[PDB]
């Protein structure tokens, strides 16, 4: 008799077992290189190996084929054998069978359709089984993606949540993301993304089938986001006026992009810069399976062309004047992801620097990387896919050329300053800053530092001064806020018998995450200043509200400059300080007991701290795990100069365990501060 069958389960439990429970909605979504449950229900009679021949077959995309790893069939079994698509008999009773699927552990990721046929004795039954996606395995010794620890699994490809780190090198800002990867239709979108990316336009075929390196993935993924121009999901915008759309620094998370992008047919979102580009680069790839975290450089070198030297001339101030000279970036973000190399020698598994901000390139604009972390630090630049353009990022040297007033560049001394510093991305299940730049650098002069800069042919620093015993540096004293009058101050140290009069020209302007300054908002100019011997002088720069917020940016950043002139010997010291400043404090409080399908209440508020009304207020709300929807209350009154705003959202939390709820709060003349607020959620019944 030809055996026909009820119905299928494909199961929930594999979901627990496969680390994708969440992600695990109408579909099946199993990990790849790990068995599965699937269970076959019967009508009437069981399967009989005595007669009944099943063998299964799984195909991807829209050309599967044997060889290209994107169809294969095999029969059921009792153990293992090769070519690792195998189906194995795990247990019967009455008229179900229950059942074991492997997928190998470089199978190519995507949606898989898994169809059943019979041959039970001559006549032929043949029929569609179900669907189910196949991602990359962290799990699984033999995937490429393998991490030993399930600290780091859980921390770099389970958790929705994070943190991007923005502000200065000397105050180091931690604003919260939702990456969301596990939210509804999210992995949907990221397949999406990849149909429709220039290379499956090409062939289709060949894409689906390279699609079981992470290499590949990660370079079609990362590139999908901004750069390589056609489609895109976000477009780039910079010169800090976003009126029609959503500025860059408004996003709380990486999930409304990404259905702003697919619920507009696939059309570029207003408005992202670096950190944005990134943190969609990480959800992508968490979603589909590279351990993926977002990493931030201070004093970035980017747009550079490589050129590890760069040069600026700068006038009787200070003022750089080079239009054709670009700045160095306050900051400039990327990712790294991790996977074993086969395409270069060994030892450069590890994380790779993907970096998805386009940067002009010795042709055009393009993209970055992967490229291993550990060859950016060896000096090895030869190693594949951009390693001198992140090097330069990380290891640029600058020189300041002062100009004398007769055609002539004179060299200045500039302490402030290094490329590179403080880079960093969250701790592996903690909130707190894990510092990276030891993975990038060695520390200066040191043996294993000038090994490196050796095979990268830097060298040409430093070892080097012109040495006058005058120090300056910028100091602020204490804390400084969003809305306030303050001061900062040009530090001069003299340390020798001479007593120098001098000049010093301060300068402060409002400045971008990227590097472009604005206009002043204060100058103290000192044509006879009086430095005695050993000694030591503060000079005050009073910094006005009402001077910074025509054209302050939303990364609240200003750029002190200061420049000492010694006349007598024609020496000069540049100091330069970026400072950041705070927002108020979003306070959160968590209303009710925190539990699954239970009605939760967030109570969220600030107080103004501008001297002038705030209109237009509005919080914006989300998290997953907490709301499955982006939650939004517009305030109708203005908000004063002294008094509080406060407001509620209901949310209804689906999942245990824990969750940041991410908080935007925007205004006519506030915008973009930033809150979070850790919520562990129990069990209901
Ligand atoms: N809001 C804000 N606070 C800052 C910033 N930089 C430093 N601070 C805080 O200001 C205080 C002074 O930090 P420092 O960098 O030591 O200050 P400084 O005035 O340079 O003094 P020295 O370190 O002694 O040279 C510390 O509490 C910092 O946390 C900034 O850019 N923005």
């Amino acid at each position: 008799e030809l055996v026909l069958e009820r119905c299928d389960l494909e199961l929930e439990t594999n979901g627990r077992d496969h680390h994708t429970a969440d992600l695990c909605r109408e579909k099946l979504v199993v990990r790849r290189g790990q068995p599965f449950w699937l269970t076959l229900h019967f009508e009437g009679r069981n399967y009989e190996a005595s007669v009944d021949s099943l063998t299964f077959s799984v195909v991807t995309g829209p050309a599967p084929s044997q060889e290209a790893g994107t169809k294969a069939r095999f029969p059921l079994r009792d153990a293992v054998e090769e070519g690792d698509w195998t189906a194995t008999v795990v247990d019967q009773q009455d008229c179900t069978l229950s059942l074991q699927l492997t997928t190998p552990a470089n199978a190519p990721i995507g949606l898989y359709r898994l169809s059943l046929e019979a041959s039970t004795g001559y006549q032929g039954s043949s029929f569609v089984l179900g669907h189910f996606i196949l991602l990359f395995n962290a799990w699984c010794p033999a995937d490429a993606v393998y991490l030993d620890s399930e600290e780091e699994r859980q921390e770099y490809v389970l958790t929705q949540q994070g943190f991007i780190y923005q502000g200065s090198a000397k105050f180091i800002k931690n604003i919260p993301w939702n990456f969301g990867q596990f939210e509804d239709g999210i992995l949907d979108i990221c397949l999406i993304l990849l149909d429709v990316n220039p290379k499956f336009l090409k062939n289709a075929g060949r894409d689906c089938s390279r699609r079981s390196s992470p290499v590949y993935v990660g370079r079609v993924v990362s590139g999908m986001v901004n750069c390589n121009d056609d489609q895109g999901v976000l477009l780039g915008r910079w010169d800090n006026n976003y009126g029609d759309g959503v500025s860059p620094m408004s996003w709380i998370g990486s999930v409304d992009i990404l259905r702003r992008w697919k619920n507009h047919g696939c059309q570029r979102v207003k408005y992202g810069q670096c950190w944005v580009f990134a943190a969609v680069a990480c959800t992508v790839l968490r979603c589909l399976g590279i351990p993926t975290r977002v990493v931030t450089n201070y004093n970035s070198a980017h747009d550079q062309n490589s050129n590890l030297l760069i040069e600026y001339f700068r006038n009787e101030f200070g003022e750089i004047q080079g239009d054709k000279s670009e700045m160095i970036w306050n900051f400039h973000c990327w990712v790294e992801s991790w996977m074993t190399r086969p395409d270069l020698q060994p030892g450069y598994e590890g994380w790779q620097a993907l970096d998805p901000t386009p940067q002009e390139k010795s042709e055009g604009t393009y993209c970055c990387g992967p490229v291993p972390v550990r060859a950016i630090k060896e000096g090895d630049l030869s190693t594949k896919y951009d390693a001198p353009f992140v090097f330069a990022e990380v290891n640029a040297d600058v020189v300041d050329w002062i100009q004398q007033d007769d055609g002539s560049v004179h060299k200045s001394i500039n302490r402030s300053l290094i490329v590179g510093l403080k880079i960093s991305t969250k701790s592996v299940g903690r909130d707190e800053r894990e510092d990276i730049t030891h993975t990038y650098k060695y520390p200066e002069g040191s043996s294993e530092e000038r090994e490196a800069f050796t095979r990268a042919n830097h060298l040409n620093k430093l070892a080097e001064k012109e040495e006058t015993g005058m120090a300056m540096r910028i100091r602020v004293g204490q804390s400084m806020n969003m809305g306030s009058d303050f001061d900062v101050f040009a530090h001069i140290t003299n340390n020798t018998a001479e007593e120098y009069v001098c000049r010093l020209l301060l300068c402060a302007r409002t400045v971008s995450y990227n590097g472009i300054l604005g206009p002043e908002c204060g100058t103290k100019y000192l044509l006879n200043l009086n430095l005695e011997p050993f000694s030591e002088k503060s000079v005050p720069l009073c910094i006005l509200y009402e001077k910074y917020r025509d054209c302050l940016t939303e990364s609240n950043l200003i750029k002190v400059r200061a420049l000492l002139v010694e006349p007598v010997i024609n020496s000069y010291l540049l100091a330069e300080r970026d400072l950041y400043l705070e927002n108020p404090e979003i306070k959160i409080r968590i209303l009710g007991e925190p539990k699954q399908k239970r009605k939760l209440v967030a109570e969220v508020s600030l107080q103004n701290p501008l001297p002038v009304a705030l209109e237009g207020c509005t919080f914006t709300v989300e998290g997953a795990g907490l709301t499955e929807e982006q939650k939004t209350v517009e305030i109708p009154d203005p908000v004063e100069a002294g008094e509080e705003v406060k407001v509620r959202m209901d949310l209804l939390p689906l999942h245990m365990g824990l969750h940041k709820l991410v908080v935007n709060f925007e205004s006519d003349k506030l915008k973009a501060v930033k809150g979070f607020r850790n919520v562990i959620i129990g069990p209901a019944l």
